[PDB]
């Protein structure tokens, strides 16, 4: 019963840990393209 029960527990952890990741990589990504698209526009703004 313990070595089923702990099994199951670390099953469940995995799921998650795996999400959070898979969830933020795709933000840090977007943030890269975000700040790649605001330097194209530093110059005009400044001059004006």
């Amino acid at each position: 019963e313990l070595s089923a029960t702990a099994q199951e527990i670390i099953k469940s952890q995995a799921i998650a840990t795996k999400k959070i990741i898979s969830d933020y990589h795709q933000q840090f990504r977007y943030k890269l393209q975000d700040f790649s698209d605001q330097l194209s526009d530093y110059y005009e703004k400044f001059i004006a």
